[PDB]
DNA sequence: CAGCTCTGTACGTGAGCGATGGACAGCT
DNA sequence: AGCTGTCCATCGCTCAGTACAGAGCTG
């Protein structure tokens, strides 16, 4: 990390783009050492969100982690992170974090209120469902969940993590579509005002 | 027995490392 | 021609959540 220590980046925190009035919220899991490293969000080479956000049409240009700031005002788009703490994973963060992060994020978007919260993984909407909603789920669907964030109009949208680690959706190619559907809930809730 | 939770494990792509060697040029 | 060093193409390899079996527990 161009001789920057793992040990100084798990130490780095990587700040919030949050405004008022944004259409999405892009809810992350943790900083990974590379967002650490940048403090911008999803910069992994490897990491699917840029690449999705182009290919989706939610940016009509290939967009990079250093446009993160431009993106509240050009496309209505904010950046969180369930967990503040940085990590090379998501396994190495207990569910004591998990849940001080969830309830943290609820007063953030009940801030915020964003027309929808975007979970950028499942994992962290399970925490968050079970944690804000007492709803522990048995077959937990991606898309949009039937909880808005309580005292809020803000609707609860899950999709797989960005992240290349996952194997079941292994390429960008393979999440666009929740980026798609993302995209025309969005012109949806924009047309019905 | 039949559901639960909780943990352990296995899993596809593609970007980017360091290592290796071939192509090539400079010089004798 | 013979030698030596740089560069670059390419190789093999690492590595950035999710689903699910199955143990342990419990109604």
């Amino acid at each position: 990390f161009n001789g920057v220590s793992e040990a100084e980046l798990l130490t780095k925190t990587l700040p919030d783009i949050l405004t008022f009035n944004l259409d999405i919220v892009i809810i992350g899991i943790n900083p990974g050492l590379m967002a650490a490293y940048k403090g911008h969000h999803y910069p992994g080479p490897g990491n699917h969100f840029w690449k999705c956000l182009f290919m989706s049409g939610l940016s009509e240009v290939q967009l990079n982690h250093m446009d993160d700031h431009t993106l509240p005002g050009k496309y209505g788009i904010g950046f969180t992170n369930m967990v503040e703490r940085t990590t090379p994973g998501s396994k190495d963060l207990s569910s004591k974090e998990f849940r001080e992060g969830g309830r943290i994020l609820v007063q953030k978007l009940q801030k915020y209120q964003p027309r929808i919260a975007v979970f950028n993984g499942k994992c962290i909407y399970e925490i968050f469902s079970k944690e804000v909603f007492g709803v522990k789920v048995k077959n937990l669907e991606f898309g949009l969940q039937p909880h808005k964030i309580p005292d809020t109009e803000t609707l609860c949208y899950v999709m797989p993590s960005s992240s290349a680690r996952c194997a079941q959706f292994p390429r960008a190619q393979d999440k666009v579509h929740y980026y798609i559907k993302l995209k025309d809930l969005r012109d949806q809730l924009k047309g019905i005002e």
